DNA sequence: CGCGCGCGCGCGCGC
DNA sequence: GCGCGCGCGCGCGCG
């Protein structure tokens, strides 16, 4: 553990009564206020702007990893993770030891009649599972890491000797396997938790079904809140035996250790999830969230939320010869170059400030951006020409491009 | 072993008589008494209302997990199930008790005497079998352990020194290997039955010989009641000729252990049980039920289950502006979006609160339901589309659906 | 080994990272290329030698001889910032941060702050793409590169070994256990175990060697992970070719060791499938080295006049010249047309050939001879490129149109 | 038979002081073959050379240095990988091989080092596939690095049930421990005569043999096999290192 | 501590 | 190009 000890506060939900698994966590924050907290952004002082050539580049080329603007659509995300933690351990609450003395009473009280029926099963798996399906450039690993880090991972429960694990972040097997997901949930665990589970069970020359029942041991042994699965999109293609092999076993997980799962994947992941009934509403409990680029205008008017995202990335310039204000001439060459990509826009604001901070005119300008465009981005070309045209049968080429 | 004291308490069934293990159990109820006991819903007071917006939220999420209304479907399934559990026992009663000097005065008068024949081993596998198929979605896990919990889980008797498990619940395997199966069984008895078997028989690299003796010997140890083995649709998955070792397993102990055996699975597992006629007799040994989506008119009057259950859901509703009455618009494009399913149709109206709760305008409205449902609910369309249309050719497409 | 010594750099977030300041200081672009010039150094007593004395210290010239262009300074300067941002995520920062996360848990639940962070830790690994022609010397300048650096540094302060780049290459039919073994290979040549031996021979799947693979890089914490030669991943068939691809998207995602990928224009199809396998191939730009043109613009250019001249000084022969008339050097593009390996060996085989011959002069006619009688094999694809024909350069995957 | 090393030098800027080159016999259509090979040879070893002393000292003095004081750079790890491979294109009965067997048969095919414990070959002659397959010629050169030396590895590793993987780390291994001077092969027609979508398999073997290795390869056939070095410069430039040698009357 | 047995996986050949 | 059959090696359990 990181031996971060419990402190129990109630909170306002009947559901959540007496909980010891729920009442560790952060309390409950409201929609607007938990979108908030995930802003970040780099700060640099007056004194910094006055620095040589070199240091400048090296602590500008540290903007895609830190800037962080919230979206509108986080205000959905941070909802839903909310409810999948604090829900799935609803029915795997720690019962009293009081319970055998109800169960025999109420079986006393059916059986000589006086009572029709009694409940004599209170537990109960609880979990769900979502899929959030967005292109390639989304921004969907860093927004989930940055949701992710307002709870704390593992925790340490005092009265009784339960090491609670709140969440992990694994990757799927690049064949498909089903024997590799365990080597990573092995190594993602003893990486967050102290242990060396890698080592005991990584090694032996155990079977697939003798090793997914000590994967299965390990997460009701500390209670595991939600299991986070990325790369969901490696299932296509060259599976071994099947997609359907991996998928089904994690229907089981859901449904009987009651730990949450989360899928994520690009819209290639959607040729998995569309053959039958079962393997589609079983996919996704709380439905999917569909991620999609952001668009230049609105239904009537101009997207004031690109307009904001682009004013705070223009702000953090090093450049003496900068132009405080943002002209719409200048604005309007990033859209026809970046499709609202998230990826593609900081990564070109990240070359182009390189290139004129390089060419020794450090000044900003349309030309730079287009300049830069034409040769350091040439292997994904033909992917964003597809999304200037608009034309859905060129869209339709490539199966990551989700057709508008 | 939860230690729940045994108590026997006579019934009127006459092969039901002086049996430890039947006697031991939740008295005779009628279906009709029995399936109204199955009725839930999710407890609102009035003062809710005026509740933080997060709380409100987190209540309403909680609505597919309690709410539940028992339809016209369950009086068949309590029925079977309830003689199903307890028919099992007659041939498994270990009251059997001074059996030698009754023999051998039988003996000593057929050897010599009247007595032209005599019966002797009077032990028989009563058990039976069932298979439960519907869609996915229409509630087969939910009823089945709503059904099967009125029923104790373990019974201890202490003047015969045994644990009865009454009923034990365990998915199949991933694969269709029986090396997992048992697995399953040892982390589900241990799980329910205060034990420690997993570890003890389970790491072990016993062979498959091995490990189904041990299983055989610990089910017949506990006089296990009933094994419901769920997501029978995964030995679709073995198309090398191993379905057929997993059925014919099953079948080996419904025919010397004696534990009836409980199949279900979506549709597409009737692709299993149509190589013979032993797996299709066998398949169901007690008849079979199959279930589909409730349609809104039976007949040219409406149908009255499918109208009570959407009533009895649009009560649980804490947006503040709210409709006094469930409309007939909203009503008849309820059933055009979900087509039925009973999964949908409550996700529907759970997403379609957290959509309205979260955009401001606190009520459920025709526009709201089909923007939710086109926004959220995105990649069941096809199958819905396809059941949308009604004719053959398209629902032959998805195995999982029934025409 | 290295024994770590301390110092710190200008940059505010390379601040008090052991791996960061055991490094090399930060060095101007201008310095970077410019230090990396090589030469052999000849005296006026040489030129009364013998012949095989004189040809076999001639023939050293592709070795030691090396001129850098103006492509160089983005390529220093991106090797050096993917690197030091490696090791940005990881930094040893569990000393004595406990304390500091019970403060902040304490205050979150019960006090009047919400948003606290745990867990900065994070990966901040990218991926770079050098894509050129085969004679563009993309691999003996990624070796003067990272020449600068050592190898591998051992810190005292804990008993962690800290190696900062590791060269591997894509072989054969674009299996992954072809690279586990290249992986082990490399890491026991240049820092001396008996990886490979342990876990080589062994019978072992590949998803479980891979596992090795992954701790082994994770044990010795790798700032650099150089694939050259992927233009082995194309022609290879069944699902490898994609599968190699997700095994180093996930080695950037996860571990956080930075990959760099080396191959020629024949490899520029095997990213243009899907939009992932572009973007994930390029993430700080993909860098495309086009030969030697004749001439910039209307002027000439004179990264080719310099390249020339000081090429030309490293001759040894009696009747020698140090001028070169234009003549010369206007066939010396003509034969060789923008490869520059091509040029170096073309004129220590004119050389040679001179030198043998009997004749202690150079001129066009022998450049001519040496071209036709020795590069047999070259000649008819460079045909494409002298004639200027669009579809004839394109023929070919291993040539780009211009 | 092996026989022991006699150092001698010349007057060379390249080879000094490297055991592998001064334990071979003093430097000085068939000229240009012979002076091609010799100098594969020599430049082969020099890129291999273990005669650093106390480097420790240099390596830490110079990191010190760089750190604090006002030298530039380091230079670390001075240690390239010198191969160079031709094409030998000529017909079967134009008397090539008598050439290539006159010109390797000057030099010493195994010599010893007792300071070192290397037993370096100067050169390993293996012939191609007759079949046409990656396993083979690797199984060639288990047999023709057996005859050469008196050795095993045929009942250790060339019909030992083991794959195309591993093989061919062990034939590395086994090639770098005793390094060698230059790995000439013969009858390359048989490497695309036929075929199973891996003609460049080979080439690919090659190439990263002459890369990582650091031995200087020689391939010879006749005018059938330039299929191969006509389809991509990657293959056409490689498959010349010094250039290649068509065989005229 | 040595030998016997079984099991798991890897490679080659056949369809 | 994929599935099945065989063979080889390793590990644990017992006297
Ligand atoms: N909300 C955001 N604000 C600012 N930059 C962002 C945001 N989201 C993503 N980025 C940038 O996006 C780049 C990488 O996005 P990333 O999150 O890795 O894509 P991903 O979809 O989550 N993973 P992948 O499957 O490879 O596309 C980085 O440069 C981030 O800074
Ligand atoms: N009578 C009912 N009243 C209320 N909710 C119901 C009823 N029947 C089913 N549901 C809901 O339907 C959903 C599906 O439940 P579930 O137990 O998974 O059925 P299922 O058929 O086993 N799904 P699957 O295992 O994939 O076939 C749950 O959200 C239940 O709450
Ligand atoms: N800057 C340079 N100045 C002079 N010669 C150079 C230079 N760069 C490369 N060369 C020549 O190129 C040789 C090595 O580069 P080269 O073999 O072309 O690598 P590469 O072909 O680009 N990488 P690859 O084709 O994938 O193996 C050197 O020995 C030189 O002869
Ligand atoms: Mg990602
Ligand atoms: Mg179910
Ligand atoms: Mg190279």
């Amino acid at each position: 553990a990181t031996r971060i000890q419990a402190v129990y506060r109630d909170t306002g939900v009947e559901a959540y009564r007496d909980n010891p698994f729920i009442e560790a966590l952060p309390p409950l924050q409201e929609s607007v206020n938990s979108a908030a907290s995930l802003k970040s952004s780099l700060q640099l002082t007056s004194s910094d702007l006055q620095k040589s050539r070199v240091i400048r580049a090296h602590t500008i080329c540290r903007i895609p990893d830190d800037y962080f603007q919230p979206l509108g659509t986080h205000l959905l995300l941070s909802e839903r993770i909310s409810v999948m933690i604090r829900g799935g351990y609803v029915g795997r609450n720690p019962k009293t030891g009081d319970l055998q003395k109800h169960l025999q009473n109420g079986y006393e009280r059916v059986q000589t009649g006086e009572l029709e029926t009694f409940r004599f099963e209170e537990a109960r798996s609880t979990a769900q599972s979502l899929l959030l399906i967005g292109c390639s450039g989304s921004g969907k690993t860093t927004s989930l890491h940055r949701i992710l880090a307002t709870y704390p991972q593992v925790i340490y429960h005092r009265e009784l000797n339960v090491e609670q694990v709140v969440y992990l972040k694994i990757d799927c097997s690049h064949n498909g396997s089903l024997k590799e997901i365990c080597l990573n949930f092995f190594r993602a665990l003893d990486r967050a938790l102290g242990s060396n589970y890698e080592r005991r069970y990584g090694l032996k020359r155990h079977g697939i079904e003798t090793m997914l029942a000590l994967m299965s041991q390990i997460a009701n042994a500390h209670v595991l809140g939600l299991l986070v699965i990325d790369e969901i999109q490696h299932l296509s293609r060259s599976r071994s035996g099947g997609s359907q092999e991996m998928l089904n076993f994690f229907v089981t997980m859901v449904n009987i250790i009651g730990v949450p799962v989360m899928l994520i994947g690009t819209p290639k992941a959607r040729e998995i999830f569309e053959a039958d009934l079962r393997s589609a509403r079983r996919g996704a409990g709380f439905g999917a969230i569909f991620w999609d680029p952001i668009q230049q205008t609105q239904r009537g008017k101009p997207n004031q939320e690109w307009i904001a995202f682009t004013d705070n990335l223009w702000q953090l310039q090093l450049l003496q010869r900068k132009d405080a204000l943002l002209s719409d001439e200048v604005r309007d060459v990033w859209y026809e170059l970046s499709q609202g990509v998230m990826d593609i826009v900081v990564k070109l604001f990240v070359l182009a400030q390189l290139r004129a901070l390089a060419l020794g005119n450090e000044r900003i300008t349309a030309g730079l951006l287009r300049q830069v465009y034409q040769d350091e981005l040439k292997p994904v070309h033909p992917m964003l020409e597809a999304l200037r045209s608009g034309i859905p049968e060129r869209i339709a080429r490539y199966s990551d491009l989700v057709v508008p």
